[PDB]
C-alpha cells in the first residue's frame, strides 16, 4: 500500500500555496484528502471546518500572504503589517487548536506547516511577512514539544525558491534578473518543483517521521546553509 | 561616559527592564527619555518621538504576561491576540517612528529586550513564545535593511533575569523553582537586572557597530 | 518500485552505530548496499574501498567513538582528544573526497551523515566528542553548498535519544538519570528505533530529496528544540 | 578602566586579533600578558600558564591559513591536519591549563576569537570552517560545565574584520573586494580590529558573567 494508507488529511486553503502538490502527492499515497477552502481569519471556522471533517490523522496548515516585495520598512504601514498576522498566524493558532482535541483522545497527530526560509535567515525585501513567518515557525517550536507528550507531530517546513503563484510565480522566474539572483543565492542553483515541498511534507506526514518534533526544515536548495 | 551625550527613547520605562536601564545608561551620561505611553494605540509611537526630539537610541522595552502554565486548548483568541498586540505590533509602530531621523544622519540604535522563548522552547507560555519568536524576526528582517544606513538592530533572548512579569519574588522561592534553576541554568542563579542593562548598554553604544540583527542568548547558558 | 531502485550505496563500518537498520531498510526499498568494515582512520583507506566498490550512488558516512560520558574537561587528555577526532572528523572527509569525483562526474550524488545532536546543542559531559561532531556538522555545513552545485546533496542526522550499542546500552537505560532525562528532556518521552532513524536516512537518499543541501536535521524526539 | 587590576593571558599575541586585544585590554586597565609560545606542542600550554601565574582572563587567540578557494577535492591531508592542529587542539590544551586556577577561584573568563564560518557556510574556506565549527562546539560544550565554577567562556564569530590572515591590506583594497563586499555584508563596511576588541573586552569584564556558552555573530550581519 502506499505511505499514507487509511489516513485522512485536512489540508486549509487548498487552491492556494502549496495546496495543489499536497493532494496530487498525497492522494497517490492512498490518502484520503479533505481540499478545505475556507477563510479561516473568521473567528469560529476553524471549529467549523474540524467539525465537518471527522476523523483526522493529519493537518497540512497551508497559508500564504503576499510578501510585498520591495517594500521597505518605512512603507510597511499598519494595514500591510496587520494583514501579514490575520493571513498567515492567527489562524495557524486556531486550526490547530482546533483538530488537537481529537489528536489528543488517540494519543496520536501530524501537523505539517508550509512555512517560508524568511523564518530562518534575512530575506530583502519582505518584512511584515518575515516576522509573520517567524511567529509560526515560533508557534511550531513551542506546540511541538507540548505536542509531542501526546504522541502528535508538529513540524515546520522552511520553504523558498519553489514554485508556487504567490512567490515565484511563472512570469517573475523567467526574467534575467531573476535567473542571475538564483544563481548567485541557491547553491543547488534552481527552483524546487512543488511536489519535491509535498514529498517533504509527505514524509513529515507519515508515520516514517515519528520522531521529528518541533523542528525547522529548511527547503531552500541550500539558500540558508 | 560610554553614552556620553547620547539621547536615549525607552518605552514602557516602568516596565520589564526599564529600570535598569535608566539607572545604568544614565550612570553612562545618556538623557534617558524613560516614556510611559501606551504604544497599543495606532498613532501614539509618532507623537512619542516628535516630543522626544534627538533619539540616539531606541530601547523597545516590552512585556506581557506569560499566561505561564496554560495549554494550547485553552490559549483562547483574548489571550493570543493580546500577546501579539502588547509586544508584536507596537514594535514595528516604534521602530518604524524612530527610523526616519536615523536615516537622515545615517546612524542610530535600536536594542530589543526579548526573551529566549524565541530561541527554544520554553515550557507552558504559548502565545507569549510566539509573540517573541515575531520580534525576533522583526530584528532579523529589520536588522541588515537599517544597517545600509549604518543603523544597529540587535535583540536580547533574555530568560531567567529579575523583574515583575516573569520572576517576580514569590515565584522564585518555591521548591519546584529553585531545583528547575538549577538543572537548566548552568549559571545556577538568576541575573540581576543591571547585568541585562549592561548588555544592552553594549549594544546601545558605539562599542557595538559592527553587531547587526543579532539575538543575543542572556540566560545563564539554558539554551546553550 | 522500491524508492532506492536501482541505486547503490556505500556504508562505512556497517555494523556499528546505526548500520544494522540502514542495510535493513535500505534493501527492503530496493538498494544494493555495498556493506564496508574497513577500519577508516588509516590514511587511504578510503580510496581504496571506494575504488574497490565500483558504482556508488549514495554515501552513508556512519562513524562513532566512545562518548566518554562523564569524564570532566580536565580529565580530557590528549589520547582521548585525538582519538574523538581521528576515529569520526578526519575520516570522514576522506571518504567523501574519495566519492565525490565521480558524482561530480555524473552531477549526481547522495551523502548522509549520522551525526549527533550533540553537534547542535550542549550534551552533559561529553566534551570532546561533542567537538568532533561539531567539526562532523561543519563539514556538512561547509561541503553541502559547494556540493549542490554539482547536483550532490550533502545532509547531517543529528540524532540523539535512538537505539544503539555506543550510546544506548541496555545499563543506561536501566538508570535513574536516563529515566528522569525520559521524563524531562525527551519531549516524546521514549527511544526511536533504528529503523526510523534509518527511514530519515532513506529520505535523505532518496531521490525525493534532492532540494535538502548542507541541512542539519535534528533527529531527537524534541529534545534540542 | 572595565578590566582594573585584572591579568589577562592572550595566546599567539602577535597573530590574528591579538594587537588590538592588548591596545584595547591595557586601555581598561589590564596586564595583559602577551605570549607567543607555541601551543601545538604538547605539555607547551602548561608550561605558559606557570610562568603566567594568576590570570584573570584567557582570550583563545588562534588562525590558521583559510585557504581561500581551495575546493573539497584538493583539502590534501595535510593542509586537513593543519587546520587542526592550529586551532582545534591547542584550544583545549591552552583552555584545560587555566581552568584548574579558575576552579580554585569559582571565577574565570575565556573568549575565544573564532569565525562566521562556524556559523553558516563560507564558500571556499573548506577545512578551516570545519576547524572553527570545532571550536564552537568546545565553546558549547565546555560553556555549562565550566559556567557550574562561576566561569564564563564564550566564542566571537568573526568575519569581515581586518586582521593579517584573512583580510589583509592588499587583499582589501581592490574594487573588486569592496564590491563583493558591499553585496555580502548589510553593514556594507569591514570591522576594525579595536572594534572585534571591544567585544572581547565586554565578554572579558565582569560585565557579561550572565553569558555562557555562547556564539556571538561578529560579522557586519552577513550571517542574519
Ligand atoms: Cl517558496
Ligand atoms: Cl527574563
Ligand atoms: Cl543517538
Ligand atoms: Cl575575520
Amino acid at each position: 500500500n502506499g505511505r499514507l494508507a487509511g489516513k485522512r488529511v485536512l489540508l486549509t486553503n487548498a487552491d492556494a500555496y502549496m495546496g495543489e502538490a499536497t493532494v496530487q502527492v498525497f492522494e497517490e499515497e492512498g490518502a484520503e484528502v479533505i481540499a478545505d477552502h475556507t477563510d479561516l481569519t473568521k473567528v469560529g471556522a476553524a471549529e467549523e471546518v474540524v467539525e465537518r471533517a471527522g476523523h483526522i490523522d493529519v493537518l497540512v496548515a497551508n497559508f500564504a500572504v503576499d510578501a510585498h516585495f520591495g517594500v521597505t520598512v518605512l512603507e510597511t504601514d499598519e494595514e500591510l503589517w496587520q494583514t501579514a498576522y490575520e493571513t498567515i498566524v492567527h489562524p495557524l493558532h486556531r486550526i490547530c487548536r482546533a483538530v488537537l482535541p481529537q489528536f489528543y483522545e488517540r494519543n496520536k497527530g501530524k501537523i505539517v506547516v508550509y512555512g517560508s526560509a524568511a523564518a530562518m535567515r534575512y530575506q530583502e525585501g519582505a518584512l511584515a511577512y518575515s516576522t509573520a513567518r517567524f511567529a509560526q515557525r515560533g508557534y511550531v517550536t513551542a506546540l511541538g514539544p507540548e505536542a509531542a507528550r501526546h504522541n502528535v507531530n508538529v513540524n515546520f517546513i522552511a520553504q523558498h525558491w519553489t514554485q508556487n503563484k504567490e512567490y515565484f510565480w511563472p512570469e517573475r522566474i523567467a526574467t534575467d534578473e531573476f535567473k542571475e539572483d538564483m544563481a548567485r543565492r541557491v547553491p543547488l542553483g534552481r527552483l524546487a518543483t512543488a511536489r519535491e515541498d509535498a514529498l517533504l511534507a509527505l514524509f513529515l506526514a507519515s508515520d516514517e517521521s515519528d520522531f521529528i518534533v518541533g523542528k525547522s526544515i529548511e527547503f531552500d536548495g541550500g539558500w540558508a546553509t
